[PDB]
């Protein structure tokens, strides 16, 4: 798990995100879709986005980025005590959305990239270590639910 000090770093970084949730959320999804175009195919409602300019111009993409980062923020504020919040997310992403755990790795990497990109020189080595640990915990607990369900892809 994470130490008290590590959770404090995580939630400090998260304050940066909360100042512009939609902007951060938009940039995370664009990083995901452009780096890994197969992920776009999981979203019927974003498949029409053929260029990054179209992605940037999509107000619905920003809306979805808000939904995604709001959910993640709720989970992070539980400091690992997130069974009730995480279980339904794991089950919807396995059973309904069919999202392999690989894609959660991709979006975790995207969050780290966007933090550096939006906050260059203000996302320190300790903060990166703590945020990475929190995202691995999130991913690892989803993975346990995926194994229960026998889900791979
Ligand atoms: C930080 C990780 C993620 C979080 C917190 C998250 C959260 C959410 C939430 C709250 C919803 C709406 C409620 C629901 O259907 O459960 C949702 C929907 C969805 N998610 Fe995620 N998600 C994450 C990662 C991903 C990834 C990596 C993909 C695909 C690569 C994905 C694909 C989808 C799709 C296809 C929907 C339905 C979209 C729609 O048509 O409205 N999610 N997600
Ligand atoms: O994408 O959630």
């Amino acid at each position: 798990g994470l130490s008290d000090g590590e959770w404090q770093q995580v939630l400090n970084v998260w304050g940066k995100v909360e100042a512009d949730i939609a902007g951060h959320g938009q940039e995370v999804l664009i990083r995901l879709f452009t780096g890994h175009p197969e992920t776009l195919e999981k979203f019927d409602k974003f498949k029409h986005l053929k260029t990054e300019a179209e992605m940037k111009a999509s107000e619905d993409l920003k809306k979805h980025g808000t939904v995604v980062l709001t959910a993640l923020g709720g989970i992070l504020k539980k400091k690992g005590h997130h069974e009730a919040e995480l279980k339904p997310l794991a089950q919807s992403h396995a059973t309904k959305h069919k999202i392999p755990i690989k894609y959660l790795e991709f979006i975790s990497d995207a969050i780290i990239h966007v933090l550096h990109s939006k906050h260059p020189g203000d996302f320190g080595a300790d903060a990166q270590g703590a945020m990475t640990k929190a995202l691995e915990l999130f991913r690892n607990d989803i993975a346990a639910k995926y194994k229960e369900l026998g889900f791979q892809g």
